[PDB]
């Protein structure tokens, strides 16, 4: 029970049990939402970012793993909403740009695309700031590096991901005083652990 390469169907469905971990996680995620401005809507935005992907990917189905990370790609970007919105946008537009010429991947290319998701978010947000989306997503992407390095299994390497994810995650509120004063995880990085979540379940061959 091995996965060593994604195409562009078991990427869809990394898509649709991600988009839809999130959305039954969306009213947790707005009501931990505090930074930058405690406005109940981290959730909701990246819900909603993630749907827009989600109705592309899935109307526009294919083999190809490049193709269907530029129809994905595409639906982001036309329906990103709030700060986490724009950010997860641009953190999958760097993923997809990466493969975007490759029909499949092995570990090793997905955890060279989470690191060029990162670096992509992090020159997007003209100021960025740490205990955030961006925090939680380069720990997770420096873990997908140092774990595909011996591991040709995308389930292992995935499962990895998001143990470290999750750690980072946890170290939030101790980056930025508000998390660490309300006592809550930062709502974007929450959003994407639950997107990451999604990804394992269907590189199983589960649903959500
Ligand atoms: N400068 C920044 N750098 C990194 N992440 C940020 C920044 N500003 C906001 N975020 C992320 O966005 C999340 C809030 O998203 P959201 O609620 O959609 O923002 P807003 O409602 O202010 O548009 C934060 O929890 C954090 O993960
Ligand atoms: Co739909
Ligand atoms: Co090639
Ligand atoms: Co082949
Ligand atoms: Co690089
Ligand atoms: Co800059
Ligand atoms: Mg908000
Ligand atoms: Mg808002």
């Amino acid at each position: 029970h091995m996965i060593s390469k994604i195409n562009g169907k078991l990427f869809a469905d990394m898509i649709i049990q991600g988009a839809q971990n999130l959305s039954n996680n969306a009213d947790l995620v707005d009501s931990l939402n505090v930074y930058p401005v405690p406005d109940g809507d981290t959730g909701t935005n990246m819900n909603l970012t993630m749907t827009s992907g989600r109705e592309e990917v899935e109307n526009n189905l294919s083999k190809n793993i490049g193709e269907l990370g530029k129809t994905f790609s595409k639906g982001l970007l036309m329906g990103a909403r709030g700060n986490s919105g724009v950010i997860l946008s641009q953190l999958f537009r760097g993923f997809c740009k990466n493969i975007e010429s490759e029909s499949e991947i092995n570990s090793k290319l997905l955890a060279e695309s989470f690191q060029a998701g990162v670096e992509t978010a992090y020159k997007a947000v003209m100021k960025p700031v740490e205990g955030t989306i961006l925090t939680v997503a380069k720990d997770a992407a420096q873990a997908a590096i140092e774990k595909a390095n011996n591991t040709e299994d995308c389930i292992e390497l995935m499962e990895y991901i998001i143990v470290k994810a999750n750690e980072s995650l946890e170290n939030t509120p101790n980056l930025l005083a508000v998390l660490k004063e309300v006592g809550v995880v930062d709502s974007g990085g929450k959003g994407l652990l639950c997107v990451y979540e999604g990804f394992l379940k269907a590189l199983k061959g589960e649903k959500v």
